[PDB]
């Protein structure tokens, strides 16, 4: 199927479309540029490899070049592997580029360059050196880059990777560099915003300095600029969780009311952890494009009650305010100024972090005509006191987030404390109306609690204290709500009745309420199910649960039921029968999670009590030791089945005599070490398979025939213990002229065995010596 | 050091003072008895093997045998493996035991046996044969026995493994057995009380079983009976987690007033789960001595008001009136006749499952001058409501447990609810007085709370929903309080006076608390140790720490830490300095936990940072790659440094040049392919070291100095990838021929290859061919 074996440890694609040959060597530990790249190759990624030089050998045949990624190939000591630390930083010898007539995108992050590689081509337009030692720019340095579109100097002098000293420039180091778009000199201890930049800049990112003070004409010509950010220039350092000095005398970045004058063309500032105490109106006086504005992580708890800067944003689309408490106060209610109502075209607003007791309706008043507003997001502030009800007033809304609160009767998980949230290394929403109300204090709930709520979708409750014997009765007014979280509570299933006050709910989690689960001889009615005449999806994972009241599961709905990290291995206690047909009864039932269960056998019955239409089951995490692959049979419309992360040392004889339907068969992280003489014969509906970390030796053409083989769309054979003697001979140029993927053919597909070839990828294997 | 090897793979003992020699053959794998095994013998266990028959030669050399345990070499098909079911019934071929005129004990439980063994010797005092398939006892078959004492025939037709008919038993069958002491037919389907049974019996079990009635004169001789075990006759199936079928009609069994009239001797009588509605005092007219009662699981709500049968039992220690609730009531308060007040000698008493909503102290009146009362069990009784300050009239019991609760302002997980809670297989009570609050609803806690309870030792607030900043004010009452156990609930530390006014606290388990430590930006004070003057240890497990406000921790007092399941990797980010002394004020600790932090390596100035007389150290579970040994030069007092699961390749140079202190050395479960030339070189402190589950292929003499070896209390090597090439001629012998003690010899220290030797123990070993 192929006359030439591909032998070189990158994947390699066509997209013919684009003339790119891109050519992927991320990670495959190598300590010098491969042999025999294709001559056609446009994108060379070598990425995360430990190739200690580049010269003109290194990329002479590959002319056509116009992407070199070589990011982390010698990364700084404190960002890398300490099993792997790089010895010395990366060699890049006299014209190593000049050649790459066609060069668009250079990528050289993470070397531990000292100095901006020189004898660049002009045909370059990005050039990327984060995470290298260059904390001095040079005018002369930079006179090669005349093209330069996009230039990432960041990140070269911080916490993780310094310098010891201030981040030099020089005069009117970038004025020259006339088409320059974009400079990122981020996280680089630089003390004074550089001049003169060129005026052609859309954007510029200072954030994560030493920058004191803006001079008034710092921004003069950057009539072109949408994006600046100076954010952690005198850093608001209470709880910071990285290393952080304030400015002095708690002083702020200080900015002249003229600063921003010339950037009519301005749509996103940053002003992110600048301990600001005043926001002046002057700053916007010439900037009606605004469209994204974060005054986050400052002292700006006072400046919201007044805020008069806002009368001059009208476009305004985004506004961050968190984070803006005043240490040691915890006020009684939230101040909103009513300037907060001239947002016209607000559509989200932040503030986490105000930190206060009590919210009240009218508070909200400043947002009750903000025609577009979409999201409020008052997380993470400690609220004890909030009457849902006032929501009846924001029906427009697609998001009301009180997460993280103190209430009774997305985002990266770190994002507002994190250094550098847009760092490069090496949900219900869409149902509708959306109140996030988790990690609350929750302990009681009862309908009127939700009066006025009737258009809510979505709603979030989990983690709270919900510890209570829900008997249909506490949702009354959630006519339309079609998902509800209830995880991280306590659910008491007491009542058959619980949830079906729901009558449009169409997902329910109860994950992570294993609390009365864990208790001998308490009711629990998993038949609640019934009630629920819409529901597709139940999560009911890690509940722990081990007895059930009711024998039978049954709806007429539901179609995925995630039963993951329960006690099915006790309510199948080998010679209890009572509990073999729990899903039997979920009629429309198409996948179902089995996995965590401990179940190290199946007691007979428990496929025959599977409900006829199942799809999809996993069984993974069980510690099976055994499985009757026979009974399969009874599993009429089975496309995937996860056996994954068990202990299975056998494959069944035949695969089609077990099962027609059988698309998708994972057996990865077991203790299979050799297959059935006929394993895969006649098995013409399979698909993928994945072998994967198994102890398989040996893989003969009977067990793996090759009219099977050719309809795979992957086949996963990699971290197993193959034996590549002559009786391998069959398999060995099976899998160096096959079409099938298979990926890790370069990493993790090798012999153990013997001796000679220990440690080699078969894809590499000469056998000549069996063909004498 | 031994002349001859041990080759035997089982377990040898020599116990001087009683002429023992104990061979130990549990789980070996075997398939035939071992040869060789000593004639002195005098205990031989062969428990879970595959052993499918016994004959004559099976003992032959062996007739100072006394004990023969044989258990579990053919379990009942649903009890047993089910990746390694027994094929067939074990086979015991005539005169198999009547050589072994010593033999007092033995064990043939669950090897499918039809009938029983004939041809046993007179000497048998005890004879096991429970789970086989024996449902029909006869006169005839027990002759053999005349001299037997005690006889396990339970668990022969019943759910796990059935008969599908009534257990017969042939009139008289045991009469003959005129030194019987106990007998047991419990788990057999026995429809009656086979009579006549012999006098001299102490012990009687028949709990679960179909005995509907007891006939008057059933019990009419057993006047030397003690123990008397009826339960699960006539069973409550609510809630029964194993296959329950009730007497028809709901009929209780049926006890004639005057069936325990012979029973002078009696001590222990259970009647759990017999469906009781009444309790005639008449049962217990002569019977002065009784001292346990068992009346859980039946249905006794009523008569817990009434209650004259207890008048009769002044003698009673213990008893069980749990699990009595009417179905379908809640119960406003619990009805305590006055009789429990004639229980002078009661030190325990359990009423779990009663099921009622609120306890006044007025209902325990019956209990306030019980003198010698140490336990009141109130467990699983959703309680709502109870002024805890009602236990001011209790401080001279020892425990209080009202445990799975529902409360707001040791015994096994399945303890009533399991089948047969005595069935073979093949805690800060110390302290003083103990309330159990555990798993209940408390939410807010404050001082009046405790109020009158300073008496109290440990309180047990494990598994409630306090979410509350605690500041010193909430438990000021508990002046006494040796022990808290705050384990799973909601602790905010905002305030460093958390728990400080506990000022006599010793342990504080603030174990998963995780909730406030996972959101980003909220304060944590870790500090707050510095307040507690005498607590020797601290547990905060599981809390995912990955931030604090405080950069060190102090204590004058804490001797241990456990902080495993944390994110030290986070606090300790390479870079951040701040966090690197976070213990190193902890004066007097001895013992820091730090498994399970993710740390994959140990940035500088953490072993540095370590407070100056820590001795038990673990890392494990961290996925460890790689650890400069040298650093623990700075840990002077090092004692046990765990290792164990980690990602470890290589040992250090030499281990004397690491650590002058190291005792115990644990690398189990690490990547280590071999040892350093020198390892163990001079390391005179060394006592245990494990390097088992590792990938050691050679050992060399160099590395394993004698005078090192000769000072180990035992030293791990098993699961290992030996290679007993020629090269390996030292390792091979100095197995064989230490005394070093070197667990799992026989099952676990295996030899992969060459080709010839796979699979092979290296106890056994012959490398004669290297010598030649
Ligand atoms: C960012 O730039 C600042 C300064 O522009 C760097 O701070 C400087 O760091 C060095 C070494 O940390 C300090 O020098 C030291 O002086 C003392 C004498 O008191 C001497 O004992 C030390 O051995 C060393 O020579 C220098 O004073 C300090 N300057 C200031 C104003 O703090 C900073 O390290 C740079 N940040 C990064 C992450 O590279
Ligand atoms: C404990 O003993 C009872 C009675 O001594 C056994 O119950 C009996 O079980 C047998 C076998 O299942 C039943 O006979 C069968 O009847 C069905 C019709 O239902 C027939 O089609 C079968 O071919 C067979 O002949 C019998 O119904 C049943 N008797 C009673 C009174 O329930 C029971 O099996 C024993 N339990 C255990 C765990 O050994
Ligand atoms: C191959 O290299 C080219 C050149 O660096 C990449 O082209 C850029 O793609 C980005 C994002 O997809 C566009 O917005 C830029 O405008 C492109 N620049 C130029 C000059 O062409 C291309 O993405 C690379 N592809 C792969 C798969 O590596
Ligand atoms: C002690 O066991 C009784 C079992 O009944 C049981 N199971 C739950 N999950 C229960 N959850 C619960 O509140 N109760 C109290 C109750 C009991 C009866 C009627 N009404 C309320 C619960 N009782
Ligand atoms: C989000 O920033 C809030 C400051 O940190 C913080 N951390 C907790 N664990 C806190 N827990 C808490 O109740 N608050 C609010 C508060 C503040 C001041 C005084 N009393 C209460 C908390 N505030
Ligand atoms: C709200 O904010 C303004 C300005 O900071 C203040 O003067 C006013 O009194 C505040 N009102 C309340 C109720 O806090
Ligand atoms: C509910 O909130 C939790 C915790 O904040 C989050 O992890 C979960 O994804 C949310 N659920 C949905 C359905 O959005
Ligand atoms: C669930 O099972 C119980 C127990 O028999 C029954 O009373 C109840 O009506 C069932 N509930 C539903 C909603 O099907
Ligand atoms: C050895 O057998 C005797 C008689 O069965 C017994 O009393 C003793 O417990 C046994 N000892 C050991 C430790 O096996
Ligand atoms: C308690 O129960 C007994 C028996 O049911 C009844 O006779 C008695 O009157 C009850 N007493 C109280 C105080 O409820
Ligand atoms: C609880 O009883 C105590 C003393 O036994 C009394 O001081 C107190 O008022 C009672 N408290 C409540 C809340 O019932
Ligand atoms: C407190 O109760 C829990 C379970 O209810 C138990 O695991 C724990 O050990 C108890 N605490 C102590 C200190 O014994
Ligand atoms: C601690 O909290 C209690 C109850 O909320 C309060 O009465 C007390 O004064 C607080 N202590 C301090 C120092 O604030
Ligand atoms: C803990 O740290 C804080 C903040 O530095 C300090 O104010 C507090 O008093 C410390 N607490 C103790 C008990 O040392
Ligand atoms: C060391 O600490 C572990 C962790 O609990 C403990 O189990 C072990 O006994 C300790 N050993 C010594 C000798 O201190
Ligand atoms: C380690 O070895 C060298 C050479 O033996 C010696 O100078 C040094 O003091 C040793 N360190 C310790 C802790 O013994």
């Amino acid at each position: 199927a192929r006359w030439f074996p591909k032998t070189l440890p990158c994947d390699v694609t066509l997209d013919v479309s684009k003339n790119h040959v891109i050519v992927d060597c991320t990670d495959k530990h190598l300590t010098e540029i491969p042999g025999g790249i294709p001559t056609n190759t446009t994108n060379l990624t070598l990425t995360i490899n430990h190739i200690p030089d580049i010269s003109p050998a290194s990329f002479h045949r590959l002319v056509h070049l116009v992407e070199i990624d070589f990011r982390c190939n010698c990364v700084p000591i404190r960002l890398g592997s300490k099993s792997n630390m790089c010895p010395r930083r990366l060699q890049i010898k006299p014209r190593s580029f000049s050649g790459l007539t066609y060069l668009k995108s250079l990528y050289l992050d993470g070397n531990q360059l000292l100095e901006i590689p020189q004898g660049l081509p002009p045909s370059l337009q990005l050039l990327s050196l984060e995470a290298n030692n260059i904390f001095s720019i040079r005018k002369e340095q930079l006179t090669e880059l005349a093209n330069i579109e996009i230039l990432y100097l960041g990140q070269n002098c911080y916490y993780r990777n310094p310098c010891y000293v201030s981040y030099s420039i020089e005069k009117d180091a970038f004025l020259n560099l006339t088409k320059l778009k974009v400079l990122s000199l981020k996280d680089n201890n630089v003390t004074t915003v550089p001049t003169v930049l060129p005026s052609t800049l859309t954007e510029l990112y200072l954030y994560n300095n030493m920058i004191a003070e803006i001079q008034e004409d710092d921004f003069n010509n950057l009539n072109q600029l949408q994006i600046l950010d100076l954010s952690g220039n005198c850093p608001r350092c209470y709880n910071a969780p990285f290393p952080c000095t304030p400015c002095k005398n708690n002083s702020p970045l200080q900015i002249p009311v003229n600063a921003f004058d010339a950037l009519t063309e301005l749509k996103v500032l940053r002003l992110h952890s600048n301990s600001l105490q005043h926001v002046p109106p002057r700053w916007f006086k010439n900037i009606n494009n605004l469209q994204e504005l974060d005054l986050s992580q400052n002292f700006l708890a006072k400046e919201i009650g007044d805020a008069k800067f806002l009368h001059f944003l009208p476009n305004l689309i985004q506004l961050d305010l968190s984070f803006n408490f005043e240490l040691q106060v915890y006020r009684a209610s939230m101040n909103l100024s009513q300037a907060f109502s001239s947002l016209k075209s607000l559509k989200i607003l932040r503030i986490r972090g105000y930190v206060f007791k009590e919210l009240k309706s009218f508070q909200l008043s400043p947002l009750h005509n903000l025609q577009n507003l979409e999201v409020l997001d008052l997380g993470t502030n400690f609220i004890k006191i909030a009457n849902l009800s006032m929501f009846k007033q924001f029906k427009r809304l697609k998001v009301i987030d009180l997460s993280v609160n103190k209430i009774s009767p997305v985002l990266e998980q770190l994002y507002y404390f994190r250094y550098d949230k847009y760092a490069r290394s090496c949900s219900c929403y869409k149902y509708g109306q959306t109140l996030d109300l988790s990690k609350n204090s929750i302990f009681f709930i009862k309908s009127s609690d939700f009066q006025h709520l009737s258009f809510l979708k979505c709603l979030n409750l989990s983690g709270n204290l919900i510890s209570q014997t829900l008997n249909g009765s506490e949702f009354q007014p959630l006519a339309e709500l079609r998902y509800l979280d209830f995880s991280n509570n306590r659910l008491d299933l007491l009542h058959s009745t619980a949830f079906e006050e729901l009558r449009k709910l169409e997902v329910l989690d109860i994950s992570s309420n294993s609390h009365y689960f864990q208790s001998e001889g308490i009711t629990h009615m998993l038949n609640f199910t019934k009630n629920l005449k819409v529901l597709q999806k139940l999560m009911m994972n890690d509940n722990d649960i081990s007895s059930s009241t009711s024998r039978t599961m049954e709806s007429e709905s539901l179609r995925t039921l995630e039963f993951r990290g329960n006690h099915l291995d006790v309510l199948w206690r080998d010679g209890d029968n009572r509990y073999l047909q729990l899903f039997k009864n979920l009629l429309k039932l198409e996948e179902l999670d089995i996995s965590k269960n401990s179940l190290s056998f199946l007691p007979s019955g428990v496929f025959d009590g599977m409900p006829p239409n199942l799809k999809n089951l996993s069984l993974a995490k069980n510690g099976l030791k055994s499985f009757i692959w026979e009974k399969l049979r009874y599993l009429k419309n089975l496309e995937t089945l996860d056996l994954s992360h068990n202990q299975l040392t056998t494959v069944p004889e035949r695969l089609s005599n077990c099962s027609r339907s059988l698309k998708n068969l994972i057996l990865k992280n077991n203790q299979i070490r050799s297959l059935t003489k006929y394993f895969l014969q006649d098995a013409f509906q399979l698909r993928y398979l994945d072998l994967s970390s198994n102890k398989i030796q040996m893989i003969q053409k009977t067990s793996f025939p090759e009219n099977v083989l050719n309809n795979l769309k992957m086949l996963l054979l990699h971290h197993n213990r193959f034996l590549c003697t002559c009786d391998a001979v069959w398999f060995v140029w099976w899998v160096q002229h096959t079409e099938v993927t298979i990926p890790y053919l370069a990493t993790d597909v090798t012999c153990v065995g013997p001796g000679a070839h220990k440690g080699q990828s078969v894809i590499s294997l000469d056998l000549y010596t069996c063909e004498l």
